[PDB]
């Protein structure tokens, strides 16, 4: 695992405690295949140490719904539903295309069994608009240009690029074995 190769240092890096941070978006078929197909995240997770601090948040920019899809992802990580929601999204997103409103956002949420007057009273919350905040600042202070995106410890960007792509398992195991080089470092 090499500087450049399989991730690059940061000119910039940001403050903070320790964490392995990922960007995704709804809209972004590479982030729909490295959940669903590649199971990247799971991956990483299984290769860090118990207890290493694991959060994913989503970005404003792909999508006529960047913004309200940014919101609902607040919803999702509120009410600790995110495992309920994510696939269905991304279903409905990129594959049924049946997202066009903000209303449709809802519906998806209603249909994998998250309460309704619930996703209202959160969409509308404190919690869900600091949320929003947060995930906003988090990627203008890494100056993120796109996603999938991957940064460790605010010091390190995962750079797939860079990757042994020789099979589609040799890529996976050598983007999680990156990932816990760096949180060991």
């Amino acid at each position: 695992i090499s500087d450049g190769k399989q991730y690059i240092t940061l000119d910039k890096p940001v403050a903070g405690e320790p964490q392995v941070l990922e960007f995704f978006s709804f809209y972004c078929p590479h982030c729909y295949q490295f959940e669903e197909v590649l199971h990247v995240s799971d991956n990483v997770k299984k290769k860090l140490p118990e207890g290493t601090k694991m959060t994913k948040y989503h970005v404003e920019f792909l999508g006529p719904l960047g913004k309200e899809l940014t919101q609902a992802w607040a919803v999702a990580m509120a009410l600790g539903v995110e495992d309920k929601v994510t696939v269905p999204l991304f279903e409905a997103v990129q594959k049924t295309q049946t997202v066009q409103s903000a209303a449709d956002i809802r519906k998806v949420f209603v249909d994998a069994g998250v309460k309704g007057e619930d996703y209202d009273a959160a969409w509308n919350s404190f919690v869900v608009k600091s949320l929003v905040a947060q995930q906003e600042k988090a990627a203008a202070d890494l100056q993120l240009q796109g996603v999938p995106a991957m940064f460790v410890n605010g010091k390190y960007q995962i750079n797939p690029q860079g990757m042994d792509t020789s099979s589609m398992d040799v890529f996976v195991q050598q983007y999680a074995d990156t990932v816990k080089y760096l949180v060991d470092k």
